[PDB]
This record gives C-alpha cells, structure tokens and sequence, in this order.
C-alpha cells in the first residue's frame, strides 16, 4: 500500500511524526519513493525549525540535501535522478557524526562531521514530516518549491519505540 | 603517457601549478586516473591555505572532498569505489556558486553554495597540487593518509591563459 506524497494544491506535509529522542536507538529510515517530478520535498526532520533541521528533497530529478545545525549548513545534491517513474530504495542514516544517503542499495553521499548525536540534542524531540516541510519555503538555504507529486511506500522511521505522536492517517491518500 | 601520483615515501605533491585568477575564463579541470589504492589525495588547490582550500581524494575507495572557505566548510564523499584498476575520467567545475563534480560521465556531487567566483577571491593566485597537499595532513578537516599509489593521465586544469607557473617535470615518474 502506497500513499500521495502530495495532497492538492498546497505545500503543507501529508503527516508528521514525533519522536523522543532520549529513546532513540536506531537512527536511520528507509522507504521507497516513485515519481516523475523533478523536484519536490520528501521528507523534512528537526529538532527546532529555526536551529536544527534537514531535508530530503529533489531538485533536477536528483537528491538534495539540505540542513542547518550548530555544526555544518550545507545544501548538496547527489545520486541519480530518481523521476523516471520506477520504484526507488531510500535510506537515510546517521551513523556516528555524518548523515549516509543510500539509493537503490548504493551509498551515493555522506555527509561528515555534520551532527552531534541525536541522543544530545538541545531539543530532545524530533520531528519528521512526509512531503512537506514545517516551515516556509522561503525558510531553506536554497528554495525549492515544496510539492512532489510522488508515492511512497514501504517506510520506516528511526522505531516505534522513540515515536511520540503521528498525525491522523485520515488525511492520507492512496495511489 | 601517465605519470605516478606518490614518488617514493613523502607525502609532497608530485607537481604544483599556479594561476592569476584575474585571466581565468575556464573554472574547470579533468583528468584520468587509476589506481588500487583505497585512500589518498587526487589534488589539492587554494588561494590561501589558512583561509580558502580544497581537496579531492579518495577515501574507502570513494571520492571525498574536503574545502574549507569563507562560505563553506565541508567533509563530503561521493560517488562510486574508483580503487578498481580501472581508468576513470574525472570532472571538477565550478559553476555559479557551485562544485560539481563528474566522474566517468556522471554528475555525482554538487556542493551548492560553497564559494564566491574565483575571479572575486581575496587574494588573486591560485595554486593546485597534485598527488599531496601543501600543508601537514592534520590540518584537514577531517585527516587522511595523503600518498595515493595512483597513476594520471590526459589531465588539463583550468587553461594555459591563467597559468603563472608549473613545478619542474625532472621529478615527475612515468607509470
Ligand atoms: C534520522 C534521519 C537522518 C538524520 C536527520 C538529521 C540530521 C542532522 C540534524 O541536525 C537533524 C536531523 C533531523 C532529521 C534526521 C533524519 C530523520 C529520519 C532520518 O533517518
Ligand atoms: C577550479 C577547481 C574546482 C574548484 C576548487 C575550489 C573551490 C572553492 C574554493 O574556495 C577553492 C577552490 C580551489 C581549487 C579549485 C579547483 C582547482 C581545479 C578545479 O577545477
Ligand atoms: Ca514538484
Ligand atoms: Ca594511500
């Protein structure tokens, strides 16, 4: 079963989940994603919206990474171009100081010395959001306009065991 | 005709080049290389190695670079193992206040963001050292073992127009 990673014509995510950080002991997620669209968001995580952030997006058909923290800012595109319309492996994994980005079972980036553990934080509650940032476009280093018109299947984020809240599935719309 | 990227034990360069950057039209190089070594420096390039540098090298087999500017201060692998045996055609542009970088004929990074024009830099000379870095390896971002047992060939760097000065050939070894 597969969901829109877009839901009509505005920018806001299709859900959101939240997580306790001091429960946290997987630090990685893994779905797949299929679309024709060259750009969009995928998911976008923080700790504070203004402080701690990250995106998973594309842009020209291929990931894009951006984040802000204490530690690194960064914008940064990598992998194939993924909107060919077939089903994509994603995992996106923090492991030890740097952010490892997987597709179709390839490691195609890693981003080092970007984080301290997640388990340190200022703010010990994380958020993600599926296609759909938590803040304004305008708000990233690079904008990007946030709609993806994309499915997503097969997802799994950090583990039950961390997870606070997620939105209600009423909204959500299957492919 | 290919030339050794390491000449015995030291971790110099094999060869350094510089360039008036207020004649370069060109912000682009490529070259070939080949190598069974998992880790290493490619090239090294600034305009100041306390305050605007560069580095691309190999890491578990991986391209990684490193940079460190006023805009931007990165530790970033890509791409696929080039520790094969195989030549590979690598591309390193800078375009718009981007680097890309290419290999065998595929786009597999773009640090957007990360630097100011060359024709703009503080100080107008660039230099680009081959095989090593032109300060001790602990002042990395993040260290590496900087001898590559690599050979290159068919390798061109920014163009002749810029160039001020290249090291003498004397040292340079065939492969
Ligand atoms: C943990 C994840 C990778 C690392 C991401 C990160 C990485 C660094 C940071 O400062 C904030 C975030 C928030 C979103 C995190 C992502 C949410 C799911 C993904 O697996
Ligand atoms: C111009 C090159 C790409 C961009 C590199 C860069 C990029 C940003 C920066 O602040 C310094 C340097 C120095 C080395 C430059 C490289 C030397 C050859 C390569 O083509
Ligand atoms: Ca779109
Ligand atoms: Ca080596």
């Amino acid at each position: 079963p597969a969901v829109h990673l877009s839901n009509g014509p505005g920018q806001e995510p299709i859900a959101v989940m939240t997580f306790d950080l001091t429960k946290i002991t997987k630090t990685s997620s893994s779905f797949e994603v299929r679309t024709w669209d060259p750009e969009g968001v995928i998911f976008y995580g923080d700790t504070n919206p203004k402080d701690d952030w990250f995106m998973l997006g594309l842009r020209d058909g291929r990931p894009e990474i951006q984040l802000h923290n204490h530690w690194a800012q960064l914008t940064v595109g990598a992998g194939p171009r993924l909107d060919d319309g077939r089903w994509h492996q994603v995992e996106v994994k923090m492991e030890g100081d740097s952010v490892l980005l997987e597709v179709d079972g390839e490691e195609v980036l890693r981003l080092r010395q970007v984080s301290g553990p997640l388990t340190s934080k200022r703010h010990p509650i994380m958020r993600i959001a599926l296609g759909g940032l938590l803040f304004p476009a305008s708000n990233l280093r690079l904008p990007l306009v946030p709609a993806l018109d994309g499915c997503l299947r097969r997802d799994s984020w950090l583990d039950k065991q961390a997870k606070i809240s997620a939105s209600a599935p009423t909204s959500l719309r299957s492919c």
